[PDB]
């Protein structure tokens, strides 16, 4: 059977993570954090001294990238070539390099085959920026989760806050907008809602109010 897929795209800080796992737990499907794949790529590009600023060098690393994701059971596990990197892939040096890579056209293509392998029966819940417009433009369900930068920033400042880290708001906002821009305006697989994607807005919708509206969207079809 040709495995069904539901795509969740949108900016950083809209709630694609908790959505994505609330949907893969209730539907009983696999999940794809492809965002965790551009982050690991960069991490391998650091630990391997691979000039992250090199298209010709990033490409080999990307197409050979030895990443893995546990079928889990209650939490997620990001394992690079054999070891959990789940804490390391969320630091400053990485989330930077991550968008310092995704930007590479030839690198997005070298990463195209691994991601799509994430589609299997009973289905697949894909997360990212270009999932419903790139990797899975044939998706029978496409959701675009959006917000406001100010709000989505206000969310990163409390998350960074819930672990005891210095967070000034008036700086992170500009970074959000810093990150957003490069994503909404880069030459390949930019951040932009597929013509058939449901632009869902989570700026004032509770987590419950989001999974409920999306679960209801995927569900008729
Ligand atoms: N589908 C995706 C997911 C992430 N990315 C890229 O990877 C970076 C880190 O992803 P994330 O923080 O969402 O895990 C983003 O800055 C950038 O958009 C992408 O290009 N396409």
């Amino acid at each position: 059977a040709i495995a069904p897929v539901i795509t969740i795209d949108g900016p950083s800080g809209a709630g694609k993570g908790t959505l994505c796992k609330a949907m893969a737990e209730a539907l009983q499907w696999h999940l794809l954090d492809s965002g965790a794949i551009y982050r690991v790529l960069a991490l391998a590009a650091l630990h391997h001294h691979v000039d992250v600023a090199s298209e010709d060098a990033l490409v080999p690393l990307a197409s050979h990238l030895d990443v893995r994701f546990v079928s889990t059971n209650g939490n997620l596990e990001v394992i690079l070539e054999g070891e959990d990197v789940s804490g390391e892939i969320r630091t400053q040096e990485v989330a930077n390099a991550a968008s310092q890579v995704a930007a590479f056209p030839r690198v997005r293509e070298a990463l195209l085959r691994r991601q799509r392998a994430f589609r299997e029966l009973p289905g697949l819940i894909a997360d990212g920026r270009d999932m419903g417009t790139v990797v899975f433009p044939d998706a029978p369900v496409k959701i675009f989760l959006d917000a406001s930068s100010e709000e989505r920033a206000h969310r990163r400042m409390l998350q960074l806050q819930e672990k005891g880290f210095s967070v000034n708001f008036e700086r992170l906002l500009a970074e959000i907008k810093e990150r957003d821009d490069r994503d909404r305006n880069r030459a390949v697989a930019p951040l932009v809602p597929a013509a058939d994607a449901l632009v869902l807005d989570s700026t004032t919708l509770s987590i419950e109010q989001v999974i409920e509206k999306a679960l209801q969207y995927a569900r008729q079809k």
